[PDB]
């Protein structure tokens, strides 16, 4: 296997140096490279078990077995004498810049995954370009560099969640002795939006600075892969040109879907528009039941909105359904209305007032499964009915990249597509969890395999999640119903408990927060899934994901001592099983 | 070993049944016991690897080898026929109540550990009494059942920490769009105290109800162990009597120390008095540098107090000193003054006004190591200079219980004292971490070994902690300096990073929150200590304690994916080492 790895590493690395830590001839080459500002990867053979064997395999390319050995784009360049010869004759810069292609790496898409891959690749001498373009929404909304999470996703959504949580902080403060009266305080949407957008703007600018500081070429242009190594770009002035690259990373993400009903595209909005909206939505209808739908409905209600969610069937399809129902019950008891078993069939009553920054007015007609008609007026209608890629705008079908039935890219476990120099990461990689830290880990780990000879793969199993509804829901691993389907009801034991945050006592609910561990009896009570509904649920859940990755059992949870007073410590003392029928209430 | 375990189990259990899950004769005995309301332990031999061997060892007591076998206080009572004979003749209740002693267990001390041990023991048929008495402070303060944490410790301190955190929530809410002006809002101390004390009162009452519901005798009396099995009790009317018990658990805790200077006991207060104080402390001096000292100084300043901390030498002796200095720097930048390298030499200027609920006024004289005099007026002076047991008031020295030089009880790893029926748990157990969840785990696990034949010991290693200062500090495992002392500087690698909570962006500090992993190079980069300074630090830290208990390495942290956006996810991507000299700032 050693020989196969070395051949792949030499073929793909842009600039790479084989070395030993204790060799003065290697030091001399490093100093020349440092002075000339030549970035490169380095592999220290004296820190590898099979380093002696690698030293022999190197002779298949260089006909020598000593260190140092320097390679550029698959070609042996020289030992120490030869490298210093090139440097002394002012020939070295031209050798390390020689390529059949314009770039070692072209990244199509400047989001979570693409920016992480491009920055990491450039560290090892890969000449890199990042392409990013934001097709405007139907009403014209657009934004800067950084992708979905930065501009219209995790970042603004959690900041508006925090604004909503602060409504209940204001209420709590009265009970803890502060002299304010919450019922006399109001919220100003546009003041919130301006502060959120100023933070987003600092991130757009920080990414541009980071790319320039890493010598990455940033092009604000739409990319299209027309052959394995050729990318056609269209710029802001609609000028069309072509650039070539050795490795290609597709990282173009997804966009919101709309239902195929009259008025939907003309008069409704999506999450893409919500986070920069210049007016407060007012009385709002959210159509959908995804985590995006419930997160947005939740903070709009906490900011004083009259909010309704229209649910076709169930909440949070794909998540543990006991936990999903508890999430929804909390919202319904705290100001969110639900139109259940209902679908839409949108009429305009008032145009948006762009001068006084006020919403319009819409009539929504729909129907319930029991035959009743739905007809109600709303100032704003938000569609959260899923997201999809549009790779036909990105990828000419004659290139040979395989897609699945949902339009996502079919990859091997190292992110390789059916075209061997082309890779796909992030939301468009079929079958993978669609999360920002997954995209970042995939992109950074792939850059190291391509340009630094690394072997580590990304591990996509048991990736922890948190839904940032008014009461947050964190999870790691299998739902209870999925565990029972996979292993049988007789092999599953479930420990559970309600709890109450100490913070909620003086603030005046008892038995609403909830947690459970889903375990496998025949495998030493291995923890298969962890679930918690409560405040700060993402901070609670994160550390347990390390223990689950290492194969934690119920016994491991039992022997660990709790930190007091915290919500998380309740996981360390669980004892009530579902099989026993004993109530989980306090 | 099996034979040794069985002999210890039979000798100590109050009422115990040896059984198999699939035996109808065992079921008949269980049903008789259930009907007569006889609580007992049960050991199902068909779920134990050595169950066949136990069945043979049982014949050393009963001369039979079949199940069921029932034992009471070390004596074989009967098989199924014999038990039903006693029941039919109305003889069973008298047999299971027969004892040489008044109680199977007497717990001296009704705090975290003692209440947990007493409740658990009663579940297995142990006739139990819990003794609790609260000696008043010098100014006369006293409180109800539940011990230090419930009444004058973790519970009120974290609730007043929450009141302090809500001051910064009120400030943050303006930036997130809410229409309040923080500079016009004030805090009412006595309103806060009344709400905190109403929650504490519900806990005092809940413990009394829980003891009655478990058939535990609660005596509000001071206990003194005068011989191995005899406890002399003094009640509220000063009546003195004696009760006897088979097993004794000492669980009497500690109380605050005072410095030996004029005026200290007469005019100062301690944490015992602070949490029910009927007046706002006003301008306050905290003498001390423990976690109690800094937690109390921190919330008093956030509630609008003019607060000074007088520090003899260093902050948080025994904790990681880099982290302790960061804790202190945050406080000094956020309204707490520090009188460094200073000690006190207290004069009264004004008596406390108990009618208008206002503080008095004190003159504090002291001196600095550089020779300068300290002289300043304060309305309240709080001593936080350590805690100590007073076991000579609890334990007659002729009984034979060994104490260490600090007056704490010297125990084996199963909490046994040098008197073999006497055990010690909680803060008075020498060498153990002095924390509430440790006391609870020790007490519950000991009750199961005494009365249900369990073998599990409490694990006191790598117990995680959190200091609830204005910016919280969570830790699990070794400090950096302790790791380097134990293993050598060359065998230690430290990964670290600053971070910024997303919540702090719109609210307007960058590089103040901080985390680090202290690892051992020669043991696969094993994580020896984890440290985090940031919001919700106890929720962050707790889950990682399970992974550290299982022997997590840096590689385990790397392969686990983060949850976004959270503070805790920064642990999953650490890469800067201290050895490299690269800055940890963002
Ligand atoms: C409302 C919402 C909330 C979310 N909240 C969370 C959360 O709390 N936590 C979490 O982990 N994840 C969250 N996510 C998911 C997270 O945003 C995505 O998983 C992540 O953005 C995926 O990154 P990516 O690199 O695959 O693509 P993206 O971030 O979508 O980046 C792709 C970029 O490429 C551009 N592009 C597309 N086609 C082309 C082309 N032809 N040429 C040039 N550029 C092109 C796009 O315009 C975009 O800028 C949320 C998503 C949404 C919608
Ligand atoms: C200010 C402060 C804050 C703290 N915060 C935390 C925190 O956040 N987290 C944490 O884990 N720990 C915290 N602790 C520590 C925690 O309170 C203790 O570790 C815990 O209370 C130990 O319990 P115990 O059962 O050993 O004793 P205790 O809880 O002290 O109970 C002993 C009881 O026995 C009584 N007693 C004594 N002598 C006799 C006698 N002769 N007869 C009858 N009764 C008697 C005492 O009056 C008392 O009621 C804090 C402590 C303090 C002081
Ligand atoms: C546009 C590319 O179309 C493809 C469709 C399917 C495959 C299936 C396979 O790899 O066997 C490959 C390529
Ligand atoms: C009051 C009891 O005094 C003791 C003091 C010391 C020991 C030391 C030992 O156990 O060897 C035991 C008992």
């Amino acid at each position: 296997g050693t020989s196969q790895w070395l051949r792949k590493t030499v073929d793909s690395a842009a600039v790479i140096l084989f070395s030993k830590t204790t060799c003065p001839y290697c030091k001399k080459v490093k100093d020349v490279l440092a002075e000339a500002k030549i970035k490169h990867a380095t592999i220290e053979l004296d820190q590898l078990s099979n380093g002696s064997a690698i030293q022999k395999c190197l002779a298949s390319f260089s006909k020598i077995e000593t260190v140092p050995q320097m390679f550029v784009r698959g070609k042996f360049i020289g030992d120490s004498q030869t490298v210093l010869k090139y440097y002394s004759n002012d020939e070295l810069a031209g050798i390390v810049n020689e390529s059949k292609y314009d770039y070692d790496l072209i990244v199509i898409g400047g989001g979570s995954g693409g920016l992480a891959a491009g920055k990491e690749a450039a560290k090892y001498g890969a000449k890199t370009a990042v392409l990013d373009y934001v097709e405007p929404t139907p009403i014209g909304t657009t934004w800067g560099l950084g992708g979905t999470c930065v501009n219209v996703g995790c970042i603004p959504k959690k900041l508006m969640h925090q604004a909503g949580l602060l409504s209940h902080a204001l209420e709590d403060a009265e009970h803890f002795g502060w002299s304010l009266d919450r019922s006399k305080i109001s919220h100003n949407w546009s003041t919130m939006v301006e502060g959120v957008q100023s933070h987003i703007g600092s991130l757009n600018w920080g990414y541009k600075v980071a790319l320039r500081d890493n010598q990455v070429t940033y092009l604000n242009a739409k990319g299209r892969l027309i052959s394995p190594h050729e990318v056609q770009i269209t710029d802001k002035n609609q000028k069309v040109s072509t650039i070539t690259g050795n490795k290609i990373i597709l990282a173009t993400g997804e966009r919101p879907k709309y239902p195929e009903i009259p008025g939907a595209v003309e008069y409704g909005i999506t999450s893409d528009d919500l986070f920069s909206l210049p007016y407060f939505p007012g009385k709002t209808l959210v159509i959908g039941a995804s985590y995006v739908a419930l997160e947005c409905a939740g903070f709009l209600a906490s900011l004083g909105g009259d909010v309704t969610v229209m649910v076709r069937s169930i909440l949070l399809r794909g998540f543990d359904q006991q936990m999903a129902e508890k999430v929804g019950d909390y919202m319904e008891n705290h100001g969110v209305k639900f139109a259940k078993l209902c679908v839409p069939d949108i009429k305009q009553l008032k145009v948006v007032d762009t001068e006084n920054n006020k919403p319009g007015l819409l009539l929504v007609k729909g129907h319930y499964t029991d035959g009743k008609k739905f007809e109600e007026e709303f100032e704003t209608v938000i569609f959260a009915v899923g997201r999809e890629p549009q790779l036909s705008k990105v990828l000419c079908e004659t290139v040979g990249v395989k897609l699945d039935k949902n339009g996502r890219v079919v990859c091997t476990d190292d992110e390789q597509t059916t075209v061997s120099n082309v890779y796909a990461i992030g939301d468009i990689n079929a079958g993978k969890p669609q999360l920002t830290p997954v995209a970042i880990q995939a992109g950074r780990y792939l850059a190291r395999r391509l340009f630094a000879g690394a072997t580590e793969l990304t591990d996509y199993s048991n990736v922890a999640t948190t839904v940032f509804t008014p009461l947050e829901y964190g999870a790691c691993g299998l739902s209870e119903e999925d565990a029972i389907e996979k292993y049988g009801d007789k092999d599953i034991e479930v420990y559970h408990s309600n709890f109450k945050p100490l913070e909620w006592t003086v603030a005046h609910e008892d038995n609403v927060c909830y947690m459970k561990l889903v375990c496998r009896k025949s495998d030493n009570m291995r923890v298969l899934g962890l679930h918690v509904l409560g405040p700060n649920a993402g901070e609670i859940t994160q550390g347990y994901a390390v223990a689950i990755k290492m194969g934690a059992t119920k016994a491991d949870f039992d022997r660990t001592i709790g930190i007091h007073p915290t919500c998380s410590e309740t996981f360390t003392t669980l004892h009530v099983t579902k099989k026993s029928g004993v109530s989980p209430i306090v």
